[PDB]
């Protein structure tokens, strides 16, 4: 892609260098120049020779890549802008050279009129437009490198066995590791290869596949996923899949396949030129033939509207030459130069607006593509709901203040590393003055079982004796019975997908605390607005079906897909696309990266993983869900403006075609030399300024979206929503 930009820039610069003198010379000639009209030889004038040299240099240098691209397009059996420019400029230059040569041969008193100015202007403007287009198209795709970065570079190979014979611990590159070997994973170290845990117990973070941050208990006989983050101890892994067979390698393969699947999109300029080229050829040929017929039938019109009859040449020569001149004048006038600037400029401007609005759009494709979206897929964790777990409700199970118990639990749970424990501690701190945690505290934890602590610093809490935190099994083994009402409340909490834990003091049940992810404030409104616009909303997630169903009910999404693996997301996106719907994937995780790449438009939350940002084409820096709606609206406006730009690129030149062909000659209007330049000034500017107008866009207020949905919005019922587990 770099070569295209470099060569287009070189062509544009050469066209500038060898055409700016051409344009300035023609402007000076139009303004008034006797010396310029002076002839070295009767056929050729000084001005004509200068124009010939300059245009020859421009076409030889500026037009080289134009010629190559036109030939390549012809190989594809397609007529595009390059073919139009090459054909028209070559015809004009050949005709100018031929007329100059024949005038020199005939030693005519006055040099003929030449069209040497046309090729330089067309080349300059078209090269500028295509260069801007290629600047816009260029994008950086580092998702593959980010995925490779996840994989562990080195692994700890073990020798002999883990029971009673062990000799050495050595370090081997991950690639050299082979199946059947036993490796060691230290706490906080990456999992090198897929395998089974042997003689080790720990906790592994597996956000690569499932996407959630909740730690996963790993015990002997369990399976580990390469790239998962180990902690809580040292583990030994017996390899089962290595290298490409690893799940991370499969995700990389899916991402690269999705990236390669995307095909180039034909620009509207090429589509317009495809029709224009036959049209321009047809009108030129019609003008030539009709002018020849007019000259032959009467020949009085030719004399009246042209001075070439004064020449000593034969009348047939006069009519043929004037017909050719008029046809080629129509050909020159018809060609639009501003066409290349129609789509690119606006695109860039739109991108800038997005940058001002907190939406980072990479390339021009997302802006041209978002308005066609008919379905949007939302991830659950991070996208629809905050990833961090937060406390929802605390209940009291002799009658001591709730804030005191919360402070006591926070002191007991201060050293807890589990996300739920730290969430409980932060909630307690927020509720309390939280000037400082209790100095005196004794802590003991049995993993997956519960925590027992001794706190004798309740005086510190009051200024601002045993604590036990546990689940059902903790109470059952300790002998504490569970009441029917507390059991029902805990079961209701479990049904909603919110984890509940119980606090007891001095062997007596005291309270219960529930923790769950909180749906974003704008999630419900964004979903409702998307549904109102006619875009289907699908909630696809790898989290447990209960929590996914609860979140969908909260945010009012009818279709729920739970326990979805990364490949299943891509499969769903592919199916939706095959349904002729255009799918936008909103994800902020590694598992979502292949879906984002395959999805027509990938929107990545600003706080998402780096790979998710790289794979996605649109990034929400302001991490606001409603922006997804706004991103659509902007796209709409952009495309509309683009279409309008094309009108400004064509209308003026079209108005010239009737004049160039002599339609208005009886009225007394004939094409003038300045017109050919003037339209180009009128068209190109009329395009660029129009694109600049896109800067006036302002985001609609969220209050407007809520007002449009003030009464239409209504919460869903749990029974209505449907839940699907996996692709099968
Ligand atoms: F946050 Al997910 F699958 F639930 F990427
Ligand atoms: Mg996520």
């Amino acid at each position: 892609h770099k070569e295209e930009i470099k060569q287009w820039r070189n062509s544009f610069l050469f066209s500038l260098l060898f055409g700016i003198p051409v344009i300035i010379l023609m402007i000076y000639m139009l303004a008034a120049t006797m010396v310029l009209d002076r002839n070295i030889v009767p056929g050729l004038s000084i001005i004509n020779l200068v124009f010939f040299i300059l245009c020859t240099f421009v076409q030889t240098l500026g037009g080289r890549y134009f010629y190559v691209q036109a030939y390549k397009s012809l190989k594809h059996k397609a007529t595009n802008m390059d073919v139009l420019i090459v054909l028209a400029t070559t015809i004009a230059y050949i005709y100018s050279v031929v007329i100059l040569t024949v005038a020199m041969v005939e030693k005519a008193d006055k040099s003929p009129e030449t069209f040497f100015d046309t090729p330089p202007m067309l080349f300059m403007f078209i090269a500028l437009g295509r260069w801007l287009e290629h600047i816009a198209k260029s994008k950086t795709s580092e998702a593959l490198a980010k995925l490779i970065s996840l994989q562990a570079t080195e692994a700890a190979v073990v020798t002999f066995g883990a029971n009673q014979i062990i000799l050495r611990e050595e370090q081997v590159a991950v690639e050299l590791v082979q199946r059947g070997d036993i490796v060691k994973v230290v706490p906080g170290g990456k999992f090198p290869v897929d395998g089974k845990v042997i003689e080790g117990t720990s906790m592994a973070d597996e956000s690569l596949i499932t996407g959630e941050p909740m730690p996963v208990r790993k015990k002997p006989g369990s399976m580990v996923i390469a790239g998962s983050i180990n902690a809580h101890g040292t583990v030994l892994v017996e390899a089962t899949h290595v290298g490409s067979e690893t799940t991370l390698a499969q995700i990389v393969k899916l991402v690269e396949e999705a990236q390669m699947s995307k095909a180039p999109i034909q620009q509207l300029a090429d589509k317009i030129s495809g029709y224009f080229v036959p049209f321009i050829i047809i009108i030129s040929v019609v003008t030539l033939v009709t002018w020849i017929i007019i000259g032959f039938v009467n020949f009085d019109i030719i004399i009246k509207y042209f001075p070439s009859y004064s020449k000593n040449i034969s009348k047939t020569e006069v009519i043929i030459r004037v017909a050719f001149q008029t046809s080629i004048t129509v050909l020159s006038i018809a060609c639009p130069c501003a066409l290349g600037l129609a789509t690119p400029t606006a695109v860039m401007v739109g991108t800038g607006v997005a940058a001002q609005n907190g939406i980072l759009i990479k390339g021009g494709e997302p802006l041209e593509m978002a308005h066609k979206i008919k379905a949007v897929m939302f991830d659950k964790t991070g996208t629809i709901t905050h990833g961090v777990p937060k406390v929802m409700r605390v209940l009291l199970l002799v009658k001591m203040p709730l804030k005191r118990m919360l402070a006591v639990v926070g002191t007991a749970e201060a050293s807890s590393e589990h996300p739920l424990g730290m969430a409980v501690t932060k909630y307690c701190k927020e509720e309390l003055g939280t000037e400082l945690l209790g100095y005196c505290t004794d802590f003991q934890a049995v993993p997956g079982c519960g925590i027992s602590c001794k706190v004798n610093n309740i005086e510190s809490v009051l200024v601002q004796h045993t604590v036990l935190i546990g689940n059902r099994e903790w109470m059952r083994r300790n002998g504490l019975h569970i009441s029917t009402d507390v059991d029902e409340a805990m079961s209701s909490h479990e049904m909603k997908g919110q984890t509940a834990v119980l606090v007891a003091i001095d062997g007596e049940l005291c309270g219960m605390i529930a923790i769950a992810d909180t749906v974003k404030q704008e999630a419900a409104l964004a979903v409702h607005t998307l549904k109102s616009m006619g875009i289907d909303v699908v909630l696809i997630t790898g989290d447990n079906r209960k929590t996914a169903k609860a979140i969908a009910t909260q945010v009012g999404i009818k279709k729920v897909f739970a326990e979805v693996l990364p490949s299943h997301k891509v499969a769903k996106v592919q199916a939706l696309q095959s349904d002729n719907k255009r799918v936008a994937m909103v994800g902020d995780g590694v598992n979502d990266s292949p879906a984002l790449a395959r999805a027509d438009v990938g929107i990545a939350i600003g706080t998402g993983t780096d790979v998710a940002i790289e794979a996605a084409d649109i990034v929400l820096i302001r991490n606001d869900l409603l922006d997804v709606v706004a991103s659509i609206h902007l796209s709409k406006r952009t495309v509309r403006r683009i279409r309008l730009n094309f009108v400004f690129a064509l209308i003026y030149n079209l108005l010239g075609i009737p004049i160039a062909a002599g339609v208005f000659m009886p009225a007394g209007l004939v094409l003038q030399p300045w017109m050919g330049s003037a339209a180009m000034a009128a068209s190109s500017v009329s395009v660029v300024l129009s694109s600049l107008q896109l800067k006036c866009y302002r985001k609609p207020d969220s209050d407007r979206y809520e007002a449009r949905a003030q009464g239409h919005m209504k919460p869903l019922t749990p029974s209505q929503i449907s839940v699907h587990i996996g692709m099968d």
